[PDB]
């Protein structure tokens, strides 16, 4: 005849349907920096050229990404950006490490070496 | 040098971070009907015998399930049930086809032979 179904049975016979929160999973082929900045940020203008030269010095070893929070408000909001700049250090495996505020080249190199490249 | 990212590009190069994938993965070994009913439901009274009949003539081809929404409030709420009866036709692959309202034996056979089989 027809088959009566509890929710517990539904999960086994129909679909294990709950939309469980997704675990962080990096998709890039090299570790990365992700720099959340804005045009009106003072420090960022000094940091900007530092990131360009770091992207050359570590070329082939890392990516350095930039996100303009004004142009990408959904992304910025979803990641709770408050301090400008907010800099993410994203290793191939593990949770991103987050720094709020500006950093010197040597501070950046420190994070690149220890966090991105696992020295 | 540095690479600028749109959100769409972030989703590909960094992390597909939203809970927006989940694939509907039907777990059964044959197609199914799932009938969301309730005791307070008038038209369900007419549909019930029809389903039990269909349950027999298609035995081994499909399953016909029944969910009492008042006994399974989380299921009813999670799937946004808005009227009773609500009937699902669940294919081996693809999203289920959903019909709100009582159907006829002629109509149910329609979906079964065409959508399920
Ligand atoms: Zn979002
Ligand atoms: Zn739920």
């Amino acid at each position: 005849g027809t088959i009566h179904l509890t929710r517990a049975e539904f999960l086994k016979k129909i679909a294990d349907y709950e939309n469980h929160s997704k675990e962080w999973k990096y998709l890039g082929d090299k570790p990365a920096i992700v720099d959340f900045y804005a045009d009106w940020c003072g420090p960022c203008k000094m940091v900007a050229p530092i990131l360009e030269e770091l992207s050359k010095e570590y070329a082939g070893k890392i990516y350095i990404y930039k996100v303009n929070v004004d142009k990408e408000p959904e992304l910025a909001r979803d990641f709770g950006i408050q301090s400008i700049p907010t800099i993410w250090f994203v290793p191939m495996k593990g949770e991103p490490q987050v720094n709020m505020g500006a950093l010197s080249k040597e501070q950046l190199k420190g994070y690149i070496d220890k966090v991105l490249l696992k020295q």
